[PDB]
């Protein structure tokens, strides 16, 4: 029942959405990130200053190892680890338990974070972006090979609203909450199974047109990030918004340092002037050839709490993280190649604007993609 797997998440503001899960036998309880932009399942399993737990195989009465090391690194750090199996449970979520491969992180720097409270990761984007390589089964293609859950996750994250704020959410496994949403589902096709790759065709700050030809706002990839606390946007893209938003937001001006999301800002107790802050519209290629929607985000979704502006520029294209998530209940329709947007029934707003998934909008397409 869907009912068990409502308030499943956890975390901290800015520091990862996480569900509990167990490895090993006897159980082992981990608290585990949720990361739609990547595809390892891969846990603490040495000590380390930020662990306060951490995956004991030998501690197992049923791991296997696969003898096969895995090497990770990146901008800024690594983690580096022993490839195996173990059976793995979701406590609150399907009533069932997987044989799935773990990656035994034994050596980090820059990977785990102090005080999120998670000790490890659950990437649930496809095979093809798996480390070492796509041989090694990511844990969702497990857990629906092996068991009779549906092919299709929903996530619902909800984030502070009125220490670092506490955030909070759902991972719907196996189907759809219909608590969880109002209003229409709209879905968006996955363009390539790797990451989840989708097409944004037109953007707007506060319905005004950023008239950008729309390889832009998809230059190189735009992608659907749990695992991204920022709306993420090309050079570009993030110079052409940052401009919009500061001209809307005009009546008394902020810092440099605001703007390239490094510095916060503060007001006192509910003083905050949101209204002055302008809408963003994303609008998503649509089922059906000429037909896009829209999904629009709120100030309280990218003023991340004083507060930090949570849009950011990349070099990598499109993130939609948490900023975007937040608004809304995303269903990940593995089954049938697409993204479902709906208006959250947790969204934080005010008492003038709301989030809003329309559609549908008419736009000429296919050539948006990079
Ligand atoms: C607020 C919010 O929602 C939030 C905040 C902080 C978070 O903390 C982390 C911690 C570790 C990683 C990481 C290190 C190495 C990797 C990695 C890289 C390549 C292959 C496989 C892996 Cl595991 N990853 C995963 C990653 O790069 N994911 C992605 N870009 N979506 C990424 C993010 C997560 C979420």
């Amino acid at each position: 029942s869907f009912v068990e797997m409502v308030d499943n998440l956890r975390g901290k503001s800015g520091q990862g959405y996480y569900v509990e899960m167990t490895v090993g036998s006897p159980p082992q309880t981990l608290n585990i990130l949720v990361d739609t932009g990547s595809s390892n399942f891969a846990v603490g399993a040495a000590p380390h200053p930020f662990l306060h737990r951490y995956y004991q195989r030998q501690l197992s009465s049923t791991y296997r190892d696969l003898r096969k090391g895995v090497y990770v690194p990146y901008t800024q750090g690594k983690w580096e680890g022993e490839l195996g199996t173990d059976l793995v449970s979701i406590p609150h979520g399907p009533n069932v338990t997987v044989r799935a491969n773990i990656a035994a992180i034994t050596e980090s720097d820059k990977f785990f974070i102090n005080g999120s409270n998670w000790e490890g990761i659950l990437g649930l984007a496809y095979a093809e972006i798996a480390r070492p390589d796509d041989s090694l089964e990511p844990f969702f293609d497990s857990l629906v090979k092996q068991t009779h859950v549906p092919n299709l996750f929903s996530l619902q994250l909800c984030g502070a609203g009125f220490v670092l704020a506490s955030v909070g959410g759902s991972m719907i496994i196996g189907g759809i909450d219909h608590s969880l949403y109002t209003g229409s589902l709209w879905y968006t096709p996955i363009r390539r199974e790797w990451y989840y790759e989708v097409i944004i065709v037109r953007v707007e700050i506060n319905g005004q047109d950023l008239k950008m030809d729309c390889k832009e706002y998809n230059y190189d990839k735009s992608i659907v990030d749990s695992g991204t606390t920022n709306l993420r946007l090309p050079k570009k893209v993030f110079e052409a918004a940052v401009k919009s938003i500061k001209a809307a937001s005009s009546t008394e001006k902020f810092p440099d340092g605001f703007w390239l999301g490094e510095q916060l800002v503060c007001w006192q107790a509910g003083t905050t002037p949101w209204n002055i802050f302008p809408v963003i519209s994303l609008y998503l290629m649509g089922e059906v050839t000429n037909q896009s929607f829209r999904i629009t985000i709120l100030p309280q979704q990218y003023l991340r709490p004083c507060y930090k502006f949570a849009i950011s520029q990349s070099s990598t294209g499109t993130v939609m993280g948490a900023v975007i998530m937040e608004g809304f209940y995303v269903v990940f329709d593995r089954a049938r190649k697409r993204i479902g947007f709906a208006v959250s029934a947790c969204h934080v707003h005010d008492e003038f604007r709301t989030a809003a998934v329309e559609g549908p909008f008419v736009t000429l397409m296919e050539d948006c993609g990079y």
